[PDB]
This record gives structure tokens, sequence and C-alpha cells, in this order.
């Protein structure tokens, strides 16, 4: 059994984590850490349900001690990731973190307390198995499709092109495949931006309309054939096995991973 | 029963005309059009093979009085259409054009004479039914679904982007479609072109990988909802149901008609 | 400006019905049609919230002559489609049905009285224009492809298959399609349903998996080419742009329409 | 370098390998075993091209002496392929076959004597890196997404439903996938066969069309998301870089290695 702890329930993440803690049948949801801005109408923004089982915590000191928690699952900002994460690791807690959070030395810090301690902790920044999946697979088939193009889709009220998830992909990919841009050496643009953007000579093309989520293709190329990965995520339930997931490889590890593809 | 005579049959387009055409139950192949440039080495470059059923001739004017042929299937190149198309209407032979070429003043005068004298002449850009019914069905759901983008994919020998099927669709969906551009407002690439290329405010995006022959999809988007139309071509049979449509369309025609979207 | 009243708010399609409306510029939610199980408990099923400007009615005489609506959008039941679409036609009232329903009897009763009365009524087996756009073009396309599949997937809870959509589609398709089957006339099966359901030779497949929701592909064969027409439907938003044109156009005309198709 | 010898060069998958051979920087195509049947008019079925590089030999022993290649690729038939097999193995040359062929005992004996004689040799049931690929990243999805369906697509002359591919494909899944069946479970076919064929619980659907080659997708359902991978093959130059990474790592092993999902 694993008695996890949730910090930031209320959030677009923490509302669905909430969910499948309370229903994975080998978890039970024992604490969340919250607390609203001080100018929230609880007409507008309603406080986490009261419960017995299910304590509300503004500091993670006091939850700690508490409720002694096997997990906690940090769904809460960059601002407070580090500090978490070492007050976990130092009072026997697993810390399991979704962010785009730490500094190299906060990273640092933490990976050789989690060593020392032979305490599992994971660092998410994504926890999408599917997409994860996605990029994990694509930088393996580079090796033997070294031409390649990335298409990602999203609803158009998306502030950033392309995704941070391309981004990454290409990242991913650009490990294992040798820098080269493709196309024809002559081939010319008639309609300034046809052919995309560049990472490394890896095209990316973002596309944007109404109805649409987030969607990514990687389009992997060679003689007479293609091979194709692609993730849809209709909506944040898709992150939640990686969730699942990672609570339970947490317990089972005894070092800091950061990022979901250096443990499926 | 259609007599056919084609004008360039050792073209990419001709020799799979060739085929289709004697092929065709009710088509039969009577003549051909054709010359090879005077330095052509029979070893590197055959003729068209000798045939009695089949007579070469170099010039049309001999064609037409010898062999009288229904239909001339012209797959020679954009100098040569308009003193073609002239010729078979004045000799009671029906043009069938494949072509990117006449002038406005050329195409009025051929459109003239087809209509006093009663005779069908069909020009098409495109032959290939699926990439027409594809733009000509855009065109009617881009009344409904004003935000869509096109994506295009070819092989990575393809000295354009974006492709002329492309820039076609985008007029097409133009016609109807109101002005305007897509994506938030405030959105901003961080790798330049992620966005694509814009037509009228539609946006479209140009993969180019080897592997690939030619390929579209049309993205419609709406709440709650995603509507694609999609062509594949992978060889130059997928010009031939619209070669055979046109062949056969043009002897129940009496004027001329620029586009098979206007026909199908 | 068109004066809209609902009938069945709390369903389904109802919640999203009312929300279209009172977002649709042109349009004014004027009246409800609307009654709950005796049983039901408040506080599992509550009431259509009260309002000044949307009173709530219990019968459609009733709401008819109190509010007189120019358009009454039908989302209740098929035994009720029929004496509510009556009414509505007597009262000078267009009714829009969303519905399975109708007898043939029934049917052509509303045929002749909206003739007579010169007053609009459209009924709408399926409001979602994509996939009515989708099944429109299919029996198009299919009299230059003959050779066509349809793919439907559907989340992994729905229990008939194939989907009705695959039906109608496939129905469709076959007013045009000559009959015949496909594949090799000596092909067999070794794992048994491998090539699906057929109708009048038209293969039929079903997919159904977590994390779907409503999709369909029909695919179109020919020679050297393959064309392409889906729909993916994530939420039951996709039905509204079909509501908001219903009400638009049953204004304008001045019979019964059944069927998107034959006025898209 | 790596001097190659091809048995079968004037097959479908031989004329391809020949070419690929040929024009692999670091390859060079040493001879061919080759002979025609009795009643073969050179007219019809030439014989492979006379050439000073690459001799044509009626049997392997013969080859393998003059030649002394250091691979021989197998692209003959499963009758064969056992002792030519062994015949290398015991002449120090590297066996790379192209079968579906060999008898547990013929695997056996073959295993053996490459591990004693300390010398590699691959047997690839698909030389396809791309359907390679698609499988063995199946196989490891399915540890995270149990629920799965398998599409694939074929021209309409192919004789058998479903294809081998698909077949491998649901076996390598299996490893992983738990035994279970999908859909739910009280969900009923109208048209008989809409849910395809099942292979261990795993649904398998097979699509008939022209123009359509051969491709496959495999649809990974869960929450919220949908992962898929997809391999298209538009020629056989599909399964030469298969050919390539089997001639370049068989003198790299030790062993007898079958399958390359095994060694990719």
């Amino acid at each position: 059994m694993i008695r996890v702890a949730i910090g930031g329930p209320r959030g677009k993440m923490g509302q669905e984590a909430v969910h499948t803690v309370m229903n994975n049948e080998n978890m039970e949801l024992v604490a969340v850490l919250d607390h609203k801005d001080i100018g929230d109408l609880l007409s507008e923004s309603p406080n986490f349900p009261a419960s017995y089982e299910v304590p509300v915590f503004l500091n993670l000191e006091s939850l700690i001690v508490t409720i002694k928690p096997d997990v906690f699952l940090d769904l809460t900002t960059p601002h407070q990731v580090f500090e978490h994460t070492m007050l976990c690791l130092q009072n026997n807690v697993r810390p399991v973190i979704g962010t785009t959070g730490f500094t190299d030395e906060q990273l640092q810090q933490c990976t050789i307390l989690a060593e020392v301690n032979k305490l599992g902790c994971i660092v998410a920044p994504n926890f999408a198995i599917g997409a994860v999946l996605m990029m994990k697979f694509a930088s393996l088939a580079a090796a033997y499709f070294p031409d390649v193009e990335i298409i990602e889709m999203h609803h158009d009220q998306k502030l950033d092109a392309p995704s941070g998830t391309a981004y990454k992909t290409a990242q991913m990919i650009a490990e294992v495949r040798p820098s080269h841009k493709q196309g024809h050496p002559n081939e010319k643009e008639t309609l300034e931006g046809a052919r995309g953007a560049s990472y490394d000579g890896i095209p990316i093309h973002s596309v944007r309309l109404p109805g649409l989520i987030a969607h990514q293709q990687i389009l992997f190329g060679g003689e007479g054939q293609l091979f194709t990965l692609r993730h849809d995520s209709y909506n944040r339930q898709s992150f939640m096995s990686g969730v699942t997931f990672s609570i339970n490889q947490v317990m089972e590890i005894k070092e800091l991973v950061y990022g979901l593809e250096n443990i499926l």
C-alpha cells in the first residue's frame, strides 16, 4: 500500500491526480498541501473539500510529521520544488515532482542526498507515458532513419510555437541523429515559412486549430518507407498513467531519476 | 468507341496515358504525335515502338487529316498547347490538354472557337481525381469550417515549397473562406518558421522526406471536432482516372471547360 | 434575431445546445420545455435554473401561446417528436428536430403540413456538420472511386458495432456505388473476422478503445492513389455548428427537409 | 570492406538487394548463386547479366571455394536455407538468411555450429527496419497500454488476411500484454465481423484496396490518450536498410541471431 500526499490539489493537474490516487487500488490519499490567494472568494474558488481522511496542510513540514506519507507528489510551482524535495529526502518521504524546475546546483544537491539516504525521487517534466515513449522510441529509431520531421498540433489559444514537447523531442533525437539539414540543397520557399522551423536540421511544424487539444507526430523517412510515431492527448487524464507509474516506481528505486524516459 | 491520339507518348505522364488508353475497353489508341531531340542516342532514348496500329506523326496537321481522331490528348509542353488546341478545334477533334499553359488571350480564343463549333475541350492542370476532389470538397467545407490548415508532403528531391497543388488548394479555399489569420493574436514563434507559410491567412506546411511521393492533408478545425481530407499519390497512375474521365466527358460537352473541378 | 425555445435542456445534447443558443449573437433563448422524473432527488438531478429570461414549461402548447418562439429545437425523445412537430407547424413555429424518430406516415403528415403553411422544418438525425459532410462527400466520391472501406473508432463502452454513423455512411455510398464485393475473389481469412463486416460489399471495421471518443475514416482506393475523408469528434460541441446552421436555415426555407446532407 | 555473394539475384527481393549491395560504399558484390528453370525462354526470363566482377555459380560449394566471400545473403527458398547455412558456417562465411524457413532441429544445428566457430549468422524473416521497430516498440509499449488494436492495409490482390506481419506483431505484443478481451462485455455486432479478428484478445482488422501496398498501424488506447505506431512500405526498397544492417552486423557478432528485433 502506498500512502500519498499531494501538493497543489486544486490545480489542473492536481485535480486529476487526486482522482487517480483515490481510484488506484494500492494507493491511499492521506493529505494535501494547499493554500489559496488571500483575495480568492470562496464563491469563485472553493476550498479543497474538508474530510477526515484527507486533511489539508499549509506547510509541508507539518504535513510530514503528522501524516508521515510514503510519497509526496508535488504539483505546485517551480519556485517551491527544491525546498520541498530536500525536506522530503531528509524525512524518509519519496518525492515525485511534476515540474519544469530545478537549477543545476539544486538538482545536484537533491541527487546526492537521495543517493546517500538510499531513497527514491522521480522528477518528471512530462508525466504522459505516450508522449514520453514517443520521444524515447524516436531517439532509438533515429539511429536507423536519420531523416525525420516533427508535426505538432494544438488548440488555437496556445501562445508558443513550437511546443515544449516538440523542442524536447527534437533535443532527444539530436542526441542520436547526426547533425544535418534535410530537403534538396537547392530547394527554395516561394511562400516564406513553408518548410517550418529547424532544430539541428530537424524540421518542426506547428498547427493551431480550434477543436485540437495536444497532438504530435514524428515522421521518419527512408527509401521506400515511412515510419511514424504519434501521440494524441484529449484531456489531462493523459498524464495520469505516468503519475501512477512514478508513485509505484519511486518506492522501488534508491536514487533520483530525472525524466521518465530513464525508467520506462 | 473513342479513337484517341496522344501527344508526347514518351513523357512520364505520356507513358502512363498510352497504357491507360490501350487498356480502356471503349478507347483505341490510333496515333501519336512525337519527336526526339536531334542528339538522342537510340541506345539511351528509344523511339516510340513501331506498329501498324499506332503510327507516329511529327506534326499534328498531318496526324489529324490521316487518322481523324475523335480526341487528341496533349501531354506536350506549354509552348505548344495553344496552336495544338486551335488546330483540333477547327478540325472537329476534341482536345484534352494536360498543361500549366495558355495565356488569358489564348484561352479566350480557344473558348470562343469551341463554343461556336459546339465542340468539347477540357484543359486539366491536374488530372488526379483524388486531388481535384480534395480541393473541390475543401472549398465547399470552408463555408462551414473557416479555420483550416494545409500540410503537403513530398519526396526530398522537390525544389519548390509549397507545392503547386497546395497553392491551388489555398486559392480555391480562399474563394469561399473569409480572409482571416489564425492562431492566438499574441502567439510568437520561438524557432523561426514553426507556424509555416500563410496564403490569405491559411497556414501551409511542407514536409520533404525520402520515401514519400506526393501527399496532402487539409485539416478543418471547429469546436469539438476535426474534419480532414487527404490525398496520397504513390505513382503516376494516380492521374489516369482523370485522363479516362476527361476523354469520356469531352465527347459529351459542347464548350471548353478549364479545370476538372468544374465537371466532376 | 431568432427567438429559440429548447426542448430537453438538461440532456447531454440539450446542455450543449443551451450554451450554443445563448452564445450565438443572433439568437435568444426564450424558454425551455422540461420536466423531471417524479423520483429525481434535486440533490442528484437539479432543476433547470430559474430565470426571468428563460421560463420553464411542462407542455409545448403552453410554451407556444405564452412565448411565441420563432424556432423550437426538439432534443426530447422519439416518442414525442411527431406531436411536437405537428403542434409547431400549426402554430407558426419552425421546428428543428434532433431525432432518430418518425414513422413514414408521421413524417408524411409533417411534410404536407409544412408545405401548405409555407413553414420550414428541419429533421436532423446527425447535427455534426463534419460527419454529415464526410458522408455527403463520400457519396459524391464513390462515383469515381467505387472501392471503399469504412473504419470507425469509438470508446470501449459502446455497445453496438458498427456505429449508426457507419451504417448511414455505407447506405449513402451505396446509393451511388455499384454493388460489388472487394478483395481478391480467392482471399481467405485465417483468423475469422479479419476482413470486417460488409454492407452491400463495403467493408466496415469497428475499433473500441479507451481514450477514443467518436471517429470515422472513409478510405477510397484506386490505381496509384488513396483518397481519405475523416471526422474526429472529441466532445458534444461537435454537434453544435449543425444546431446553429439548422436554426438559421429553418427560417429561410418553406418546406420540411429531412437530413442535413440535403441542405449543406 | 565486406565482400558479399547473393543467392537468388533475379527474385523480387534479390534484384533490390543486388542494387543495394552494389551501391553501399563498404560492400562489393563478388558473386551470385543462381539458376533458371529448364523451360525459361531467355526472351521472357533473361539470365543474370554476365560480368567479370560478378560471376554466376550454380552451386554454393563452388562459389565459396572460388570467391571466399565474407557474407552470403540467401534470398532463395525455404527448402534450401538449411543446407546453405550449414555450408557457410563450416567454411568461414557469415550467412544472412531472408526466409520464413528452418525447422526447430535445423535451426538448433545452425545455432550450435555458429557458436562453436565464433561466426555470426543472422536469420531475418522481416528485413524492413520500420516494420521490425514497429513491432519491437509495440511490445515495449504494451507494458503500459494493455488495450491495443492492429489495422493492416494491403493491395487488393493479397490472398491472406490477416497479414503475416500482423500475426507476428500480435504474437510479439502477447509476450508482454496480459491476456484479455477488449470492448464492452455486452457489445454485440449487428453486422457480422465488424469487430475484426482476435489474437489473444487483440483485435486485428484487414483493409484491401487498389492503390495500397503494405501498411500497418498499431493503436494503443488509455485514459485520455492514443499512442500509435505506423509503418508504410511503398516498394521493396523498404527492406533494404535491414539487408544493409544485417550484412554490417553479421561481421561483428559471433553467434546466430534469429529476428532483427533481437539486434536493432
